[PDB]
């Protein structure tokens, strides 16, 4: 099964900086959402959640087809809460109703990462919509309720290492768990991009709480909650080394990041030998807007 990106017909930067644009003029102006969070970390667990799908094995799921615009996907239990993300970026669609979904899903993870004050993010166009029979069954999508040798497997099915895990993992610096969504309540609600994941992680008193779904959590005074996968990262001799590596260099982090939710949102895709390079999207700051 090949999966060919294909450019939205004469489209070029130009067109996905102003989509970009839109997103992130959008992102600027409806803050108050989640109590003044703003849609910053739903619109980035929504990037991870289409790309999270894939299988390495038979090079089905991921972003490619956008496969969440189907109730089969959209009412998957793990995807709970996400819904707000699809209502923030349906109006975004019909402003430029030439984008493909996937691209768009995958871009408004980009913009969001690159807004919150994040590292770059290279994007490729090229997702192309595929019919709902492609879409992949529930139950692909990890769940938090594990230790550290599930997380490790879960992850070799997107084809990702040990570093490649814990760069990712730092994306849960942003937001917070929503007790109606996923059975875990709390968190630091922030949305500014940074390497605190892995500082809290280490410096924390954490404490094994029960909270009001009878699920268990670390929580801590400070009012930060790490979930059992989250903490499985200080339990594993091999993950530990690179925590403390990230809690210690801010840049190698951002720069990790990077490449890894690069290669997350472009699994399963193959790239034409005359496709366009990666975009590099210029912020609403540094264009003055
Ligand atoms: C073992 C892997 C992972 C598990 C089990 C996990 C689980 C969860 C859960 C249960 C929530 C709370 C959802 C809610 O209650 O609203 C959440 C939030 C979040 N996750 Fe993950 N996640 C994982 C990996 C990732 C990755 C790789 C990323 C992105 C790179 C990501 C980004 C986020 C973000 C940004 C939020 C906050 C969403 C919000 O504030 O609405 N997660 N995660």
């Amino acid at each position: 099964l090949v999966h060919v990106a294909s450019v939205e017909k004469g489209r070029s930067y130009e067109d996905f900086q102003k989509v970009y644009n839109a997103i992130a003029l959008k992102l600027r102006e409806d803050d108050e959402y989640d109590n003044y969070i703003g849609y910053g970390p739903v619109l980035v667990r929504l990037a991870w959640h289409i790309s999270g799908t894939w299988d390495k094995h038979d090079n089905t799921g991921g972003s490619y087809g956008g496969t969440y615009r189907f109730k089969k996907e959209f009412n998957d239990p793990s995807n709970a809460g996400l819904q707000n993300g699809f209502k923030f970026l349906e109006p975004i669609h019909k402003e430029f109703p030439w984008i493909s979904s996937g691209d768009l899903f995958s871009l408004g993870g980009v913009t969001a990462v690159q807004e919150m004050q994040g590292p770059k993010i290279p994007w490729r166009c090229g997702r192309v919509d595929t019919p709902e029979d492609t879409t992949p069954d529930n139950g692909r999508l990890p769940d938090a309720d594990k230790d550290a040798g599930y997380v490790r497997t879960f992850f070799q099915r997107l084809n990702m290492n040990d570093r490649e895990v814990v760069a990712l993992m730092g994306a849960h610096a942003l937001g917070k768990t929503h007790l109606k969504n996923s059975g875990y309540e709390g968190g630091g609600a922030n949305n500014v991009f940074t390497n605190e994941f892995y500082l809290n992680l280490l410096n924390e008193d954490w404490k094994l709480e029960k909270n009001d779904a009878n699920n268990e959590q670390w929580d801590s005074k400070s009012g930060y909650m790490m979930l059992p996968t989250d903490y499985s990262l200080i339990q594993d001799p091999k993950y530990l080394s690179i925590v403390k590596e990230y809690a210690n260099d801010q840049d190698k982090f951002f720069k990790d990041f990077s490449k890894a939710f690069e290669k997350l949102l472009e699994n399963g895709i193959t790239f034409p030998k005359d496709a366009p390079s990666p975009f590099i999207f210029k912020t609403l700051e540094e264009q003055g807007l």
